[PDB]
């Protein structure tokens, strides 16, 4: 992506951490996956780990959340060969403040 | 990994700084990639600056 807009962008994004080697091949059909993403400041190379994990509503696997921000014609760089979770909606600022 | 095209380079360099207190040797290991120091900073005094 190439910002814009013209304001910071919140990019949030995530991967994910399967419970389960056949669950893993089952999604992605292939292990040793990596999810880069890439702005002009920030780089961040999450390599997720398929582990035994305790069920929580009934799934092992987690989702692991980041979020970041496109400052001023950032052009973002996701990279993946599986594993992750990519987002259709950039949040655009609209404005500054003093909110709580 | 493709990174966005900064100054023509796709390429980064992490760069860390540490401390060696007191008689304590420091051992750098690599199979590549490393950017050596040749340069080691000493303070010569404490104080107040800003
Ligand atoms: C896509 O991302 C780039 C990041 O580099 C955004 O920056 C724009 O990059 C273009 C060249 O790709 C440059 O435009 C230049 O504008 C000057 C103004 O006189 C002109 O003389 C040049 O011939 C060239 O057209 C410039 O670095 C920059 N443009 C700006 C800041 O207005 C680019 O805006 C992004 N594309 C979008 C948002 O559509």
């Amino acid at each position: 992506y190439n910002n814009t807009s013209g304001e910071q962008m919140l990019i949030i994004w995530g991967v994910h951490h399967p419970n389960d080697e056949t669950e893993q091949r089952t999604l992605y059909q292939n292990v040793g996956t990596y999810v880069s993403v890439s702005t002009s400041t920030l780089n961040k190379r999450s390599t997720p780990e398929t582990a035994t994990r305790p069920k929580v509503n009934g799934q092992g696997g987690r989702m692991e959340f980041f979020w970041t921000l496109l400052d001023m014609w950032d052009t973002i760089n996701f990279e993946s060969t599986g594993n992750l979770i990519a987002p259709e909606y950039g949040f655009k600022i609209s404005k500054r403040g003093s909110s709580g």
